[PDB]
Parts: C-alpha cells; sequence; structure tokens
C-alpha cells in the first residue's frame, strides 16, 4: 500500500553563500533564500523569507518546509502520484526515488532571481551531516569511497546538521554554500519520540 509521509525541515541558517551582486556602494552581496520540494512534487514547492543584503555569505531563516508524500515501504519507492482518484496530481502510481531538493537563490528585484547552488538528497541514501559549518565539506558527498557516510533517513528519522551545496563549473563541482538544517520523516500516527 502507499502510506501518507511528510518530511519537516528547517532552514535554519546558511553559510559561505556565493555573493552574486555589486552593491551601491560596490561590496559583494547576496540577497540569500532557499528553496525545496520533493522531486515528483514540484506542485508543493516552498521557499523561506529572502535575508537581505548577506556580505559575508551568511543568512538566517529558522524556517520551516512540510512536504507531504506517499511511500512504499516494501519498495522504498516514491509514487509521485499523491493519494486516489485521478484528480489527484501526478494521477497514478510513476514510481521514483524518495528525493528532495534544496536550491540556494539570489533574489532579485530589477531582474531576475539567480541561482547561486542546490543539493539533491535521497531519503534512502543520504551524505551524513556535518556536526559544525567548518567541517562541512564537498567530501561529504563521497559515495565512492565513503559509502560508510551515506545513510537513511527512513531508518534515522531524523538529521541535523550542515551539508554543502554544488554549483558546476562544468564537469567540475565547486562548494556554492554551506546548509544547517533539521530533516525529520514523519508518520500520520506514532510515538512522538523513539
Ligand atoms: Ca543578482
Ligand atoms: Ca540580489
Ligand atoms: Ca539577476
Ligand atoms: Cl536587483
Amino acid at each position: 500500500m502507499a502510506r501518507r509521509f511528510f518530511l519537516r525541515c528547517i532552514i535554519w541558517n546558511t553559510r559561505d553563500v556565493i555573493l552574486d551582486d555589486l552593491s551601491l556602494t560596490g561590496e559583494k552581496m547576496s540577497d540569500i533564500y532557499v528553496k525545496g520540494w520533493m522531486i515528483g512534487f514540484e506542485e508543493h514547492k516552498q521557499k523561506t523569507d529572502v535575508h537581505y543584503r548577506s556580505l559575508g555569505g551568511e543568512g538566517n531563516f529558522n524556517w520551516r518546509f512540510i512536504f507531504p508524500f506517499d511511500y512504499l515501504p516494501a519498495e522504498q519507492v516514491c509514487t509521485i502520484a499523491k493519494k486516489d482518484a485521478f484528480w489527484r496530481l501526478d494521477k497514478t502510481e510513476s514510481k521514483i526515488p524518495a528525493r528532495v531538493v534544496f536550491q540556494i537563490w539570489d533574489n532579485d528585484k530589477f531582474s531576475f532571481d539567480d541561482f547561486l547552488g542546490s543539493l539533491q538528497l535521497d531519503l534512502n541514501r543520504m551524505p551524513k551531516p556535518a556536526k559544525t559549518a567548518k567541517k562541512c565539506s564537498l567530501d561529504q558527498l563521497d559515495d565512492a569511497f565513503h559509502p560508510e557516510w551515506f545513510v537513511s533517513l527512513f531508518e534515522q528519522k531524523t538529521v541535523k546538521g550542515w551539508w554543502p551545496c554544488v554549483a558546476e563549473e562544468g564537469e567540475k563541482k565547486i562548494l556554492a554554500g554551506k546548509l544547517e538544517m533539521t530533516l525529520e520523516i514523519v508518520a500520520e500516527s506514532e510515538h512522538e519520540e523513539r
């Protein structure tokens, strides 16, 4: 059966975010905000408020996202279709991995917002978070050589800490920002804590 879950995301802060603009005084800065959504549920995407005029790449948000999604425990696969009748968005089935996306953006008033970097996470196999922003690095993404550093959120239920965001210089990967988050998968009915 398809079971209804909820991904609860708190965006606490960002650090080291790329600075995309020049100030009227001529100082590098970004008007930072964070976009999030689950793949296959692009209709429910959400964003934080904007941390205006970040001069050192830091932003403060303390923002809560809730992402509802359907899940097949036995298949460990997302059903991009919501629930019940065809009236639901994404019709029926389509089985894909459960993944959430976080994107860091610079808000502009007099042009379009500019993409700064993103992080895409597999809820079944995701990199462990760094305790501090200092220990946050692209090494966290090393699924090839340190597979023990990937884990499953469904098993752990909750993870907190820092993850890196990435921008592609063509094939090359560059640290575009660091994201401090709490991630928790929540059931419709279960014990408050285990
Ligand atoms: Ca800009
Ligand atoms: Ca801007
Ligand atoms: Ca722009
Ligand atoms: Cl602007």
